[PDB]
C-alpha cells in the first residue's frame, strides 16, 4: 500500500517499509505538516505505518469532506484504540451510534441552557480571584494551567451534574488529580508508537482488558458518576441523559459514563490549556491586555458581573479568543476516514484512506494571513472579517461532527478572562519561556509551563 | 376598571369607555402590536373591553410566564366562550384538566410513534405532485391552499385515526374550513370579547361559538372513524366520550388549516427569491438524488430547508400572539402584575423587531443558519410557544410540514403570476392569511 500516493500521482515524503513517514513526527505533527504544504503545495500523502493518510487544503474540498459528504462518506475519525468501554463516547463512537449520541447531546448547549449556567460559573469566577489575589499580594509567580485547571474542573462539574467538588480549594482535588493524567499522548512511549506504526494490536490489548485510559482513573471516575447519579432540579446534562435512560432504547450505564468521562476531560484540559495561551499573549502584549481591559470596563463597569448578554457584546475579546486560537488550535489536525470510493471536487479518494485537514499550518500559511506567526487581534475584527475563510480557519472542527461544546467553551473562557483581567494585569517573570516553545510530543502544549507575575488593579 | 395601568405606571393608549382599546384593532392585531412596540416600548399595557392586557418583550420575563411560573401563576390561556361540549379541549381546559391531557396525548407525538405516520405520509406526496402536474402540463395558476389543503386534511385523518378519505370537493375539507371565522367587524366576536359578562347567559341557553351543525358533521364522523385515537380509546376502557371528540375537532383543524396556510407562505416567499428556492432544490436532489423518496431521517439532515421554515415562520407566525392569564398576584422580574390580568407575548411583533433582527422586513433564510443561529433568542422566535403549554403538535407540525416541501422542489419550480399579489398584503381581519388567495405557475423540471 505504499505505493497508493504514487498511483494517484499525489507528491509526499518517501515512506520506510513499516514505519512509513512517522520518523518525520520528531519535531511533532505541526511541524511536519507545515513542511509538507511548503514543499509540496495544496495536496499531499503520507503513512502512519500502513495507513495512507492525504492531506487537504483546498476549502472547497474541505468543505466537501467535513459537511457536504459526512454523513455519507465521512462520518468517522481515524480508528482510536484499545478504549474498552470507551468505545461509546461520542467522540470514538462510529455511524448510527455516533448519530443516536449526537441527537441526544445536542441539547445540553442550547443557547437557553448555555445562559441557566453563567449564574453557576458566576461563583467559580470569583473563586479563581481569590486564589489569585492570594499569589498577587505577594511577589511570586503563578503557574495558571493549575489554577486554570482548577476553574475548569469546577466548571464542568456542576454545570453537567449539579456537583460542587472544590470548595475554594482544596488543591489535592482526587478529580483534577487522576484526569490530568487521563491520557498522555508521548510519542516517545512505544505504546503510542506501536499502535500507529502497527495499528494491528489493538484486537490483542482489547481481549486482554488493556485501555488506553489508566484503570484507576476510570474506576474513580467511574465511581463517582454512579455516586452522582442518584438524583432524589434544573434540567443538566446528567439529566437529559437520566430521562431519556428513564425513557431505539436506549442509554446504558457504562454508555452514560463515557459521555460524562468525555465531558469531564474537554472541560478541564482543553479549556485551562487555550487559557493559558491567551493570557502569554496578552502579557507579552500588553496593548492589547489594555485594550482588552479598556472594553471589559466600558461594558462592565465598577467590575459588574458578567452576563450571557455582555459576554456576547464584547467585540475585542472574541477577537483576542479567536486569534489566540488561530496561533494555537489545540486540535492540530482534522481527520476523517473515507468510508467508500469518491471522486470529491475532481480528486478520487479509495476507501480506507483518512482524509486530514492540517488545521495549525492552514491557520498559519502566509497565502491566507498576513505576518502569520504575529499576534494581531485585527484580524478578527468585522471590518477584516470578509477575508476570513471557514475552511481555513477551523480551531473548532466544522460540519454535522464539529466541537460540540464550542459555545459552551468559549463562554467559560470568556467569563474567566473577564472576571480575572477585571481585577489583575499581567506581566512577564523571565521564567516566562519568551518566546514560547511548544511541545514537539503529541498534543499542542508548551515546553515550560506559563508562568507570569500577577498585579492587582 | 380601566386606570388599572395607570395605577401601575404603565404606559399604553388611553381607552375609551367599555371599548378599551379595540377601535385601533382595524389595522389588525399584528400593526397594532407594532406600533405600540414602538411608541411603548419594552412593555406596556391596553384594554380588551374590559380586558386589561400586559404585553411583555423582556425574553426573561416571557421565559417566567411561560416555563418557569407556568404552572403556579400563568396557567390558562385567556377565557374563550361559550363553547358548550368544546370545554373540554386541550387548548380550552384550565389546570387540572390541562394537565391530565397533557400527558395523555403527548404520546402522540414521541420519536416513536411520529416515525410511525412517515410511510402513511409518503403515499399523499405522490397524489399531490400527480395533482399538480395536470395543472402544470397546462399553463393554470394554481391557488396554492386548496391543493395544499387537501393534503393537510389526509395526513391527519391518516395519522390520527387511519381512514383515506379526501383527494377535490370533500365534506371535510369543506366543513372544517367554516369551522371558526373570527372575523372582527362580526357583531358576534366583538361584543363578547369587549362586553364578556354576557358568556353565561349563552352558556346556560346552551349557545356555542362553533356551528352547531359543523360540530355534528365532525362529532359523528369520529364516532364512525397505535395512533392518536388508539392512545385514548386504550385510556377510555374519566375520558367521555363527548371530550374525545373534542380532541379530534383540535387535530384536525389545526393539521388542515395551520399546514396549509403556512406552506403557501412559503411557497410565496420561494417564488418571489429564485436565489432561495433554487438553493433550495439544490439541496433536496444530493441528499436524495435520482428523486429518492424522503424518509424521516433526510429530513432533520437539511439545514437549509429549516431555515426556510424558521424564516417563514419568524415572517407569518399564525399564531400572532401568546397569552396567559394571571391567577394571582405576583412580582416577576421586578413588576407588579395583579390577578385577573393577561399577560400577552407579542410573538409577530418580536419577530420583526429591529432590536432582535437586523433588516426584518427582508426575508433571509440565513437568520437561521448555524453560523447566526446563536444570535437567536428562544423567547424571542416562539412561533410554537414555549414551555409546558407550548404547541404539542409542532415536532409533528415541524416534521409534516418539511414532508411536504421536500417532494415538490423535486419536481417543480415555482414562479409569480402577474396576478400573485406581490408583496403579499396580511390579511387585516383576525387571523393571519393574505388578502387575496396566493397563486403561482407552476413549472416542471
Ligand atoms: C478551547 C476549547 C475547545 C476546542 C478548541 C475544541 C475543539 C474541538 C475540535 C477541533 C473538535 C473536532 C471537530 C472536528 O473533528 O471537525 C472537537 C470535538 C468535540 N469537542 Fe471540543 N473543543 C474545546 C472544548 C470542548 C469542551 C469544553 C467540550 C465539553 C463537552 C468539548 C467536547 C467535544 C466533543 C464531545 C467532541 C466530539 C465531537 C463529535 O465527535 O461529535 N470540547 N472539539
Ligand atoms: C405551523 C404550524 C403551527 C403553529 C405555528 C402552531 C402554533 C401554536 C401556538 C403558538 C400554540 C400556543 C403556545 C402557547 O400558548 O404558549 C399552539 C398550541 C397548540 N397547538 Fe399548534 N401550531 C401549529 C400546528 C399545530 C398542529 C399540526 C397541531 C396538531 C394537533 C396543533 C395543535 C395544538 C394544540 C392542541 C395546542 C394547545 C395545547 C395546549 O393548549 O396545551 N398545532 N400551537
Ligand atoms: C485516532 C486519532 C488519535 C488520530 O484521532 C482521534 O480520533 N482522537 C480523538 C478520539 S479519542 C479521545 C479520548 C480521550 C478521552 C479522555 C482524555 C483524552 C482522550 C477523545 O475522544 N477526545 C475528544 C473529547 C474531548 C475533547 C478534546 C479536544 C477538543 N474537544 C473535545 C478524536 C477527537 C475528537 C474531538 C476533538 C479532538 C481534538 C484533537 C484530537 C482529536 C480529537
Ligand atoms: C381567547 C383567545 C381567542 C384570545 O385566545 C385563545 O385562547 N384561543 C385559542 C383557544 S380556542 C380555539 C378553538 C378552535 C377550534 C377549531 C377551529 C377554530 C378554533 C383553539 O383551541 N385553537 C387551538 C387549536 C389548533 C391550533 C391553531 C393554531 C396553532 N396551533 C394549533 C388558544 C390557542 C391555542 C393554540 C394555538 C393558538 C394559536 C393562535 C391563537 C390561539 C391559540
Amino acid at each position: 500500500s505504499h505505493g497508493l500516493f504514487k498511483k494517484l500521482g499525489i507528491p509526499g515524503p518517501t515512506p520506510l517499509p513499516f514505519l512509513g513517514n512517522i520518523l518525520s513526527y520528531h519535531k511533532g505533527f505541526c511541524m511536519f505538516d507545515m513542511e509538507c504544504h511548503k514543499k509540496y503545495g495544496k495536496v499531499w500523502g503520507f503513512y502512519d505505518g500502513q495507513q495512507p493518510v492525504l492531506a487537504i487544503t483546498d476549502p472547497d474540498m474541505i468543505k466537501t469532506v467535513l459537511v457536504k459528504e459526512c454523513y455519507s462518506v465521512f462520518t468517522n475519525r481515524r480508528p482510536f484504540g484499545p478504549v474498552g468501554f470507551m468505545k461509546s463516547a461520542i467522540s470514538i463512537a462510529e455511524d448510527e451510534e455516533w448519530k443516536r449520541l449526537r441527537s441526544l447531546l445536542s441539547p445540553t448547549f442550547t443557547s437557553g441552557k448555555l445562559k441557566e449556567m453563567v449564574p453557576i460559573i458566576a461563583q467559580y469566577g470569583d473563586v479563581l480571584v481569590r486564589n489569585l489575589r492570594r499569589e498577587a499580594e505577594t511577589g511570586k509567580p503563578v503557574t495558571l494551567k493549575d489554577v486554570f485547571g482548577a476553574y475548569s474542573m469546577d466548571v464542568i462539574t456542576s454545570t453537567s451534574f449539579g456537583v460542587n467538588i472544590d470548595s475554594l480549594n482544596n488543591p489535592q482535588d482526587p478529580f483534577v488529580e487522576n484526569t490530568k493524567k487521563l491520557l498522555r499522548f508521548d510519542f516517545l512511549d512505544p505504546f503510542f508508537l506501536s499502535i500507529t506504526v502497527f495499528p494491528f494490536l489493538i484486537p490483542i490489548l482489547e481481549v486482554l482488558n488493556i485501555c488506553v485510559f489508566p484503570r484507576e482513573v476510570t474506576n474513580f471516575l467511574r465511581k463517582s458518576v454512579k455516586r452522582m447519579k442518584e438524583s432524589r432540579h434544573r434540567v443538566d446534562f446528567l439529566q437529559l441523559m437520566i430521562d431519556s435512560q428513564n425513557s431505539h432504547k436506549a442509554l446504558s450505564d457504562l454508555e452514560l459514563v463515557a459521555q460524562s468521562i468525555i465531558f469531564i476531560f474537554a472541560g478541564y484540559e482543553t479549556t485551562s490549556s487555550v487559557l493559558s495561551f491567551i493570557m502569554y499573549e496578552l502579557a507579552t502584549h500588553p496593548d492589547v491586555q489594555q485594550k482588552l481591559q479598556e472594553e471589559i470596563d466600558a461594558v462592565l463597569p465598577n467590575k459588574a458581573p458578567p452576563t450571557y448578554d455582555t459576554v456576547l457584546q464584547m467585540e475585542y475579546l472574541d477577537m483576542v479568543v479567536n486569534e489566540t486560537l488561530r496561533l494555537f488550535p489545540i486540535a492540530m489536525r482534522l481527520e476523517r476516514v473515507c468510508k467508500k470510493d469518491v471522486e470529491i471536487n475532481g480528486m478520487f479518494i479509495p476507501k480506507g484512506v483518512v482524509v486530514m485537514i492540517p488545521s495549525y499550518a492552514l491557520h498559519r500559511d502566509p497565502k491566507y494571513w498576513t505576518e502569520p506567526e504575529k499576534f494581531l487581534p485585527e484580524r478578527f475584527s468585522k471590518k477584516n472579517k470578509d477575508n476570513i475563510d471557514p475552511y481555513i480557519y477551523t480551531p473548532f472542527g466544522s460540519g454535522p461532527r464539529n466541537c460540540i461544546g464550542m459555545r459552551f467553551a468559549l463562554m467559560n473562557m470568556k467569563l474567566a478572562l473577564i472576571r480575572v483581567l477585571q481585577n489583575f494585569s499581567f506581566k512577564p517573570c523571565k521564567e516566562t519561556q519568551i518566546p514560547l516553545k511548544l511541545s514537539l510530543g503529541g498534543l499542542l502544549q508548551p515546553e515550560k509551563p506559563v508562568v507570569l507575575k500577577v498585579e492587582s488593579r
